[PDB]
């Protein structure tokens, strides 16, 4: 469980439990991000989570939807994606791996998201480490965690956000 | 990662038949019996031709779509509205007709084990259906309780690479 975000009511004890159940695993930085059925709208999801305020602010004013590597991804895949240096290929992409950076968001990864009703999301998780090789230990650590967690994340938030 | 370097095989199958066989024994290495695998495309409800991998005995699976068992059982319903695991405790069946399922389930050798919704990137719907032998429900329980975060991996990876061989 689970338990908790069930007993919960309104989005900022959801968002402190989901915070506090990643902050345990050892991750300082999530972003839960939700799309209803049909729906392309990025600027316009259900977003939960620490991000900081003004990186999030950035990425919707500069359309990081459209670069950002992960968001593609999460349309054809329920599998994690790394934020591995190969995933950022075009200079748009890399423009964005140094601005997330500089937000302090370099090493982690993003689960998508897909809900029974047709919801598309995603759950990135962002960890600090002394380098890439130390977060790789760390994810691969804790990974069978983690995917459960987007599961119970996907199925409560769903019902916070649509419902 | 060496973690999920298992899951890889399922990838690298050339055909369902190569596919199912390797499905099949990481779920048998992992400690469980038998398996079913189901997937269904985009919109659809046609649970008597879905794309099916495993090895339920076949006289059942011919039975649960003579019957129209897919209307009843308590773990389709479940999968239309969850991602979650849906254990198959006596709680489950709660209908008459549910408590025939159960019966009619446990002649053919399923009464312990557990259904992994599936739903695709695509709108794929299916499930990984995983039955376990022991002596009672709490034994199988502990048992599926100590393999749950390895196969809730295992279902995604499935649902992944099954979709592919499915409809891709
Ligand atoms: O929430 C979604 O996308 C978003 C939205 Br909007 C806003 C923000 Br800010 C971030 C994301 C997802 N991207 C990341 O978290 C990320 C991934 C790799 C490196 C760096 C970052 N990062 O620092 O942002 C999303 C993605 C796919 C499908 C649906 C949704 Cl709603
Ligand atoms: O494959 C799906 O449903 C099916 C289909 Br067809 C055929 C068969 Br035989 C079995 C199922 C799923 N049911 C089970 O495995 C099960 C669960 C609990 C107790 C006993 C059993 N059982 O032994 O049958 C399915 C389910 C949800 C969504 C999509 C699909 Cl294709």
């Amino acid at each position: 469980g689970f338990l908790e975000l069930e007993r919960s009511s309104g989005k900022l004890e959801w968002s402190a439990i989901l915070q506090k159940m990643a902050s345990d695993l050892g991750f300082s930085k999530i972003l839960f991000g939700l799309l209803p059925k049909d729906s392309q709208d990025y600027e316009n999801a259900f977003i939960v989570g620490n991000y900081p305020a003004a990186w999030r602010e950035h990425y919707d004013r500069a359309g990081y939807a459209r670069v950002d590597p992960t968001v593609s991804h999460c349309t054809q895949s329920v599998l994690p994606i790394f934020w591995e240096p190969s995933i950022y290929q075009t200079r748009k992409q890399h423009e964005f791996f140094e601005e997330a950076s500089a937000a302090g968001l370099v090493y982690g990864l993003t689960m998508p998201l897909h809900g029974a009703r047709g919801e598309l999301g995603a759950l990135s998780l962002s960890v600090e480490a002394e380098n890439r090789a130390e977060a790789n230990r760390f994810m691969e650590s804790v990974l069978p965690t983690l995917w459960m967690l987007k599961d119970y994340a996907l199925q409560s938030g769903a019902g916070l956000a649509f419902e």
